[PDB]
């Protein structure tokens, strides 16, 4: 059994993400051809398009990673989260850039943004993968996005489900056997 | 004779180097604060506390390692009901000194949010990594943020921050003893103690 | 959301029994630390507790224990099959030293099925301790999944649920100075 | 004022780089064809590498990540770290496939591989993009391997100097100037 055979429907193609992700880059490396920027992702699924994404962003930068866990219901209603792994530099005075692979409610993320900010964060901007803001459950707004999907509900690219599917090249949705 | 090496996080590794019939007494110069001063004073503090607490569930949070003999001591003389936690954090270097911003290395097992929060502290100075923790609290949503200190240097000040509770104000002594080490030693001792100078240079 | 009724609720209202009291609990661990003294009189050893529960049995046992010694802290956490049938555990906080050429003095609350434990003892002998030892105020040896013997015990204890001195019940009554088993009208699970 | 400007050689290009790990990614495919392995990267360095590694690798796995920092002599000496971020799923049982930018010593990649043996998983394999057999410290042979390079003075692709350069989608050599 192959990956493919899961697969309903590739949503966004690999081509169509390498191409975004070469424009995403080189506007990146403009806003921040100043000063080098700490550019940040969530662990697991901000992975493979941070890779791809900074590679294609030639301008001095530093990256770090945080591995956050849900405490239960504060995370669903604050976004509130345990920090298993908080970032290896000092965040007072940086440049932060938040690399995520999709942000859907925004309240985990809206929390670390905010937590960037009471740790003095010069600025804090978010670039994501895929957006859906019919999703929010907080106002929260990604500075640069990739594309603007209308449901969660897709793997590939980062994107898991039952932490499988993370290493297709490309975005698609899942036949429902699948899951269910 | 016998030795080891830990880690430092300002060198980063140190040597040490031990006489076999060397004993921790004899590197204390006189005692500050003898054990029963402070068991006197948790039991104080702890009924003053557990009263303040009466109508709710607080969590009680000791930042590792220092806290740790104050905290079992004074929280076994608070009678009422309570939960326990505690964070490790780290030095980001040249900034956690000018900041307080310090790297969370375990942070609580469970939220913040909407809970009344009791710090628990060995000794506090300059405040700024306590003060970066209530205010990171607060910014958690805590409903309230108290500080409980053994000991307090309060003119050592780089940041305003008064706490709550305090056992002893200190004066101008370097002591060990009660969760305050020296190169990780004298954690142990019952009592706080005045740490003889050819010690520590 | 959230309501909370104490009213003029203590919690020796909730304990049918205290079942080692205070000044039990403070003559054993003074035995005990002046056996450990003794025992590691020729090295300082690094005395690593468990989080939660040990804190409160360490903090008394290390001052009734005039050695030098440095402490350390541990935390972990559960995996659901590997835990329940290996001990594997994920660490959530690691030693803030290295583990090499050092004896290890691991400060406990209760051994139970020793699962846990004996998957860090052998972690520490596979990062190179010189040795490694185990010291814990309870023990349930009856409730074993291992073979794992501690090296310094204070008190046998049957196979019943207890709380106080570090051990809780819903992360409450690790405050008490002893011992004791709830009222059964208490525990709704 | 560029990047590149700083560089004094390309040893291994983009396309050099693309092409290897189109041709690990098929190895790894097949070799796991059967189970879906741990795919670990360890932190931060790997992080390029293993996404676009996995991503040319077709087969069902699945991904987790670690975060490890010095002990001091310890470290240099055995490769015994300080776990920072474990795994969020046990070892016990699976087969482990370790992803490394580079291999030197050897001393906390052989550490990491012994700790998974400790922790009773079903096998132990590494993929590394770069190997410099002739740094070793400990006899720690890579399963899979990229290129084989005489030292490890080198940055792109996830290599570092001072936190920067991890970004560069190629491998390269330093001008003298940038270290003094
Ligand atoms: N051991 C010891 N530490 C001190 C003393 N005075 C200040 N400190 C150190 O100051 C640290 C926390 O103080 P702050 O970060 O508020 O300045 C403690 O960890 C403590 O080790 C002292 O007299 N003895
Ligand atoms: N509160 C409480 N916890 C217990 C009791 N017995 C076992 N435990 C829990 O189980 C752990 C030891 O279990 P083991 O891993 O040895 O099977 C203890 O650290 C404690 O968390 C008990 O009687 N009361
Ligand atoms: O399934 C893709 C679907 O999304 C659309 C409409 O939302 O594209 C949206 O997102 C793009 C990414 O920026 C935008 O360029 C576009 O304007 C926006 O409509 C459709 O193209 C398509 O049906
Ligand atoms: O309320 C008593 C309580 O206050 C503390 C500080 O938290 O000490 C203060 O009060 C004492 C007398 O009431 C003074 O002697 C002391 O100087 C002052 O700081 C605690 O130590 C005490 O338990
Ligand atoms: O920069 C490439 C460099 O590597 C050498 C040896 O250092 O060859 C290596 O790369 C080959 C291509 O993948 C490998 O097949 C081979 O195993 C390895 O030795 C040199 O030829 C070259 O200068
Ligand atoms: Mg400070
Ligand atoms: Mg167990």
């Amino acid at each position: 059994a192959m990956m493919n055979q899961d697969i309903e429907k590739v949503l966004i193609s690999e081509e169509q993400i390498q191409e975004k992700v070469l424009e995403l880059g080189a506007i990146i490396a403009e806003d921040y051809k100043n000063t080098v920027p700490l550019a940040i992702g969530v662990l697991k699924g901000a992975m493979p398009f941070m890779a791809d994404l900074l590679k294609r962003t030639d301008t001095y930068l530093e990256m770090d990673f945080m591995a956050v866990s849900s405490y239960g219901h504060s995370t669903v209603s604050t976004g509130e989260v345990k920090i298993l792994k908080d970032l290896d530099t000092s965040v007072e005075g940086r440049d932060i850039l938040i690399v995520e692979d999709i942000i859907d409610s925004g309240l985990t993320l809206s929390y670390l943004v905010d937590l960037f900010k009471y740790r003095k964060a010069k600025s804090v901007k978010i670039v994501t993968l895929l957006d859906k803001p019919t999703g929010r459950k907080v106002d929260l707004k990604a500075d640069y996005v990739g594309f603007t999907v209308p449901h969660e509900f897709v793997v590939g690219y980062g994107l898991d489900y039952k932490e499988q599917y993370r290493n297709l090249p490309y975005v698609g949705v899942l036949k429902p056997s699948v899951y269910s």
